[PDB]
DNA sequence: TAACCGCGTTC
DNA sequence: TCTTGAACGCGGTTA
């Protein structure tokens, strides 16, 4: 066992050691290993009450080694919550393994011999399958690839064979010896083509395999895991979510090395609970209530504990009383799982042992028996909120429906002696936010996904939503006999017309910006209907509204009862403005977007990787390059003066210390020619890359196994229904009377969960399209990517070509646009059937989608009907459907400042409510914008609505706009420096850390700089530094990127804050400290003005106004034109 | 100037 | 190791 002489000896051992230690922590929370009694009857599941087992909803998986009870054996613990309240756990084990492809089928059995022998010290077992090949010719008629399987006792076993192959497998295409030269049976090495299915994580591998998920009830027997398809509900887990505060320096971040963990708030059940640290917390805290709103009950008992180490021993206590299977945080990987960790080591706790907590690979907390939901995680990949709203104050407002408690940072240590109350306050708002969020968003999200992804929990919190994707499709793939493709790479090379490419994508969304300035639903605005237009809608009609009836709401145009009547009205609404072309009246202000578009698409053709090689329908893409002016010629010239030179060992541990250009890797080779053909071509000409878009059409076979866009068409589904409970319920709350309140808030309360639902499957379904261009893809397809795309964008322009004819186009953004109609477009109208039913009727909705299924339809869509004898239908799919919403009272469009240019992804759009409907791109939504603009923004928005006339908005507008010009004229204020600073400060995330922005200039690459060198280096030493900054004067002639001057620094001590400022400055004789005159006033009146003009001034310009707000000047270029 | 970058949006 | 895509706005810096 301790024979230093064997591989992998060191490893073995620990691995079941490792093992060992789970399997004590586990007992430890009630998780014994449960093995089901012996019974060797009928193996079905009908009559599963008959078969002796234990019955478990699943709550949690993780791969493990088992011994005999050598080398241990793979398996996976599968940890349940039984029907009496106790818990369990249970093992399955099964072998790990992985294909080798052959290229001579006919001599299978050779290879298999040669590996049997070859692979003796790590192989098990070994098995001839067939599996279905999508790149196999004839695999559509049942021709099926043969495979070996070979199989091992555990996954290093597996991972040595990979070792012992990997030089079979290069030196097959990289050797070809010679030996006779005359010589005019081929090695069996030679005849391994690859090996295949080589990498899937075990874990998912046997609930693939075993078809087991979390989330789902099974009866443990000796056979197997047993679904109980009658168990409907999820267990309820005990959910324990918690939040610690520690003691910080003044100005600095806490340091787990010397600051104390002050509380630790959490709720078990919706219990509440608070430590105190009474070395710290100047007083016994005593039981208290924060019930923010009566559906988040929040009782704390409180622990007034003596010092930090009983706050430590009474949390570890608690969570071993009460056993929890969930244990929910906000950020707790990054900060509060660590803190505790470092804590317990300097008191001489040990974690681990305590409660079976410990960092992963990933420096993430987790452990066996209970998951970790860092509830932001959720927050950044499922919430569908911008990054400035991603704190837990805003995800808060946004999911919970109320403000929770907040206080300065730098408030916090010292109010934890003057103000305990206060503080605990605050730190029991923290675990009340925390709990609820995962009670009701993340918990019931995660573990349904569970049920349908072959992850744990903790993973499927985590994880990219291409890898979600990617273990789906590898679900379906398996169930049908595919063979996995391994994971694509790119190419190191790529040329294009002898031009060596730097990267290759293709055309994506197409958005346009037509119209700036105000639109009301009282204000007016001029039309010119194109008479063609409108003869053509009456040519449509008659087939438009069929179309409406028969395939928009599913029905027939027998039973429908006013069908006439409704065309006429429609056409005679037509008809006048065919006679009426030039029209001045109330305009409609609509919005047009396909639901799901790029799913649609793909769904509509047929669209996967696989399908991409009469089956054959042809589809173009744009596909863009971007490759160095420099021909052939010149690129071997670089590479030639390259080979004279030497370059620097990447190993540290050798002599050798220089390699030659030909002793690197292919990859470092070309990374180095990029650099020198960069630098070349600034020299024999302008610029560095070209660009070039070429169309290409591309064949996507209509008869290809659909195992990837059924995929999609079922997650789409999924999607849709959570959806349409959206609007169901939007469809009730518009039936209650305002007053009722108790069905309002019940029903506002269920739009927001269902909305919530129904964004957080938009992502996962939408990355169904972006996964064929993954890194490390195993279906890539940038021709399919590229399909999706430029049919998308070729849509969206004939609905424009309509929409410019008929009315007005503001703004349109890849299957989406915004436009104004006459108030004397023929709008909504009801259907009748012979059974007293209605149906919905937008005519200006219908008009384009009937448009859509004339010309975007597929005729050739193709199925297997007969799988024995192989007989496929035609069919004709179209699922490409335009929505409209509103009309809405108001909508603004920003213009640019420079000339005949608009700003795309940018407007406010106001319901006749007056509520703000829609809000896009703007500063006040983004994280770290001048908070200026912010607050200015945030204002001026909602005052377009004032006013009578468009002179009389403007000037409306422009009240507020002079008054917000009146508080930056001051040069400083009559309110007082804690609100200054805050109104004129600057935030700006480092999404890394300050040594990898060696070489670069920014405000926030100075702040960081400034920010190390007068609080300490440990300051940048982490990434996602907020660099909260102001603009200095001085040195008055030097670049912005100088005059970064971190804002904290106005917060230090008079020596230390004078003496930094100066050196900043560079004037060693300033006296005056107040922020009023070191401030860049020049600087900030330029940004408000640049905002002011983009919102206000240019747009007045565009629809025939004087300036509104003389205050702010227009540029030459327009000044020039008036 | 023209080209380019980092952040954080809208799709 | 793990890793959805492109298009765009804004304020920057560099040969
Ligand atoms: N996060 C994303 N990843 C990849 N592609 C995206 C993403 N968001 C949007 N797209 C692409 C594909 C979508 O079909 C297309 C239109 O986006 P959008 O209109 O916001 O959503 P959608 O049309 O897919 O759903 P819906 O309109 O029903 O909310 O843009
Ligand atoms: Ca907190
Ligand atoms: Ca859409």
């Amino acid at each position: 066992k301790y024979n230093t002489l064997s591989n992998n000896y060191a490893l073995s051992a620990q691995q079941l050691l490792n093992a060992s230690k789970i399997d004590d922590i586990d007992s430890m929370m009630g998780f014994e290993r449960y093995v089901p009694p012996q019974y060797n009857g009928r193996f079905d599941a009908k009559d599963i009450d008959q078969i002796p087992g234990r019955v478990g909803w699943l709550t949690n998986m993780h791969a493990t080694l088992v011994s005999q009870e050598n080398q241990g054996i793979s398996g996976v613990d599968f940890y349940f919550l039984d029907e009496e309240g106790g818990s369990f756990k249970s093992t399955v084990v099964y072998d790990p393994y992985f294909f080798i492809a052959c290229n001579d089928e006919s001599r299978v059995n050779d290879v298999e011999e040669l590996v049997k022998k070859y692979l003796e010290s790590c192989l098990k077992s070994l098995q001839i399958i067939r599996k279905e090949d999508l790149t196999m010719d004839n695999h559509l008629l049942g021709l099926q690839k043969t495979l070996i399987k070979l199989s091992f006792v555990n996954s290093n076993q597996l991972f040595e064979a990979r070792k012992l192959l990997r030089p079979i497998l290069q030196d097959n295409a990289n050797n070809n010896v010679q030996r006779n030269i005359y010589n005019v049976k081929v090695d069996a090495k030679h005849l391994i083509e690859d090996i295949r299915e080589y990498d899937v994580p075990y874990h998912v591998r046997v609930s693939i395999d075993k078809d087991i998920r979390v989330g789902k009830w099974y009866k443990v027997t000796q056979q197997g895991f047993i679904e109980d398809t009658r168990k409907i509900a999820f267990a309820d887990p005990v959910v324990m979510a918690f939040d610690i505060e520690t003691t910080k320096p003044p100005l600095k971040f806490p340091d787990s090395a010397v600051d104390q963990i002050m509380m630790i708030s959490y709720m078990i059940d919706g219990e509440g609970f608070l430590i105190t640290n009474r070395e710290i917390i100047s007083e016994d805290i005593e039981d208290f209530e924060y019930t923010p709103k009566p559906e988040y009950p929040g009782f704390f008992t409180i622990f007034n504990e003596n010092d930090e180490v009983a706050l430590l021993q009474r949390f570890f206590e608690h969570i071993r009383d009460v056993r929890p299977t969930v244990i929910s945080t906000f950020n707790g990987d990054f900060f509060d799982w660590p803190f505790i960790h470092n804590r317990s080591k300097i008191h001489g706790l040990d974690m681990f042992d305590e409660i079976g907590f410990a960092p992963d690979a990933e420096g993430e907390y987790k452990s066996s028996y209970c998951s970790h939901m860092d509830c932001f995680r959720w927050v950044k990949r499922d919430s569908y909120l911008p990054q400035g709203s991603q704190g837990v104050k805003a995800v808060t407002q946004s999911k919970l429906g109320y403000n929770p408690i907040e206080l300065d940072p730098e408030l916090m240590t010292p109010y934890a002696f003057e103000k305990p109350q206060h503080l605990s306050e605050y730190s029991v708002s923290d675990a009340v936010a925390t709990y609820y969020l995962y009670m009701k968003y993340v918990h019931p999200f995660i573990f349904s996904l569970c049920t349908i992804i072959p992850l744990n929990p903790d993973e499927t919190l985590r994880k990219g939503t291409g890898t979600l994707c990617e273990m789906l499709l590898m679900v379906q793939a398996y169930q049908h006999n595919i063979l996995l493709p391994n994971k694509h790479t790119d190419p190191i090379e790529r040329f294009y017309d002898g031009h060596l490419l730097e990267s290759e994508t293709y055309v994506g969304g197409h958005v346009e910006s037509l119209e700036a300035g105000v639109f009301r639903s009282d204000l007016k605005n001029e039309f010119k209907i194109d008479p063609s237009a409108i003869d053509e809608l009456l040519q449509e009609l008659p087939e438009a509204l069929k179309f409406s009836v028969e395939v928009e709401n599913k029905s027939s145009v027998d039973k429908v009862t006013n069908f006439e009547e409704i065309k006429n009205q429609i056409t005679q609404k037509l008809l006048e403005l065919k006679e009426n072309n030039i029209r001045n009246e109330l305009p409609l202000i609509y919005h047009v977007d396909v639901a799901s578009m790029y799913p649609n698409i793909m769904t509509t053709n047929r669209l996967q990787p696989d399908s991409i090689k009469t089956c054959a329908r042809k589809l173009k893409w744009a596909w863009r390059g971007e490759f160095f002016p420099s021909k052939m010629d010149e690129y071997n010239m670089i590479k030639r003066a390259l080979q004279n030179e030497t370059f620097p060992n990447k190993n540290k541990f050798s002599k050798k210390k220089v390699l030659t250009f030909d002793e690197l890797s292919y990859a470092d080779q070309v990374i180095h020619i990029k650099k020198r053909l960069t630098e070349y071509s600034r020299k024999v000409y302008h610029r560095v890359k070209v660009s070039e878009i070429v169309e290409r059409e591309a064949i996507v076979c209509q008869r290809e196994n659909p195992f990837y866009v059924d995929t999609v068409k079922s997650f789409r589904d999924r999607r849709y229904e959570f959806k349409g409970l959206a609007k169901t319920w939007k469809g009730n709350l518009s039936k209650i009377d305002p007053s009722d309140k108790h069905a309002r808030d019940e029903a506002k309360k269920m739009i927001v969960l269902y909305d919530s639902l129904q964004l957080a499957h938009k992502v996962i379904l939408n990355s169904f399209y972006g996964y064929v261009m993954r890194k490390g893809s195993r279906w890539y397809s940038m021709e399919m990517a590229g399909i999706t795309c430029l049919t998308g964008a070729t849509i969206i322009q004939m609905a424009r070509a309509l929409v410019e004819r008929v009315g007005r186009p503001l703004e349109l953004d890849t299957d989406g646009i915004w436009c104004i109609l006459p108030k004397s477009f023929p709008e909504t109208y009801f259907f009748t059937l012979e059974n007293g039913k209605k149906l919905y009727l937008s005519y200006p909705c219908s008009m384009l989608n009937y448009r859509v299924h004339q010309k975007f339809t597929n005729h050739q869509y193709q199925e297997l009907k007969d799988p024995l004898n192989y007989i496929y239908e035609t069919h004709s799919e179209n699922t490409i459907f335009f929505e409209v919403d509103g009309p809405y009272k108001a909508m603004i469009l920003p213009s640019s400042k420079e000339e005949g240019k608009g700003i795309k992804k940018r407007y406010a759009v106001f319901n006749e409510d007056g509520s703000l409907a829609e809000l896009k791109g703007f500063e006040l939504k983004r994280r770290g914008e001048l908070q200026l603009i912010k607050n200015f923004q945030s204002d001026i928005f909602k005052v377009f609505l004032e006013g009578d006339t468009l002179e009389g908005c403007y000037s409306a507008v422009a009240s507020v706009c002079n008054r917000w010009l009146d508080v930056l004229d001051s040069h400083g204020l009559m309110l007082e420096d804690e609100d200054l600073v805050s109104l004129i400060c600057e935030n700006r995330s480092m999404s890394k850390t300050l040594k990898e922005y060696e070489g670069q200039k920014s405000t926030s690459i100075t702040t960081a700089r400034r920010l190390g060198d007068f609080l300490g280096e440990d300051m940048v030493k982490d990434k996602g530094l907020q660099c909260k900054y102001i603009i200095s004067s001085k040195p008055f002639n030097a670049p912005v990127t100088e005059r970064a001057i971190p804002v904290a620094i106005f917060s230090a001590d008079i020596p230390i804050k004078r003496s930094f400022l100066r050196r900043w400055t560079l004037d060693p004789s300033l006296e005056d400290l107040d922020i009023r005159t070191i401030i860049d006033w020049g600087y900030y009146r330029e940004r408000l003005g640049s905002a002011i003009q983009k919102i206000i001034t240019i747009p007045a310009a565009l629809q025939g106004v004087s300036n509104p707000v003389p205050r702010v000047e227009h540029p030459d270029w327009l000044k020039r034109k008036i």
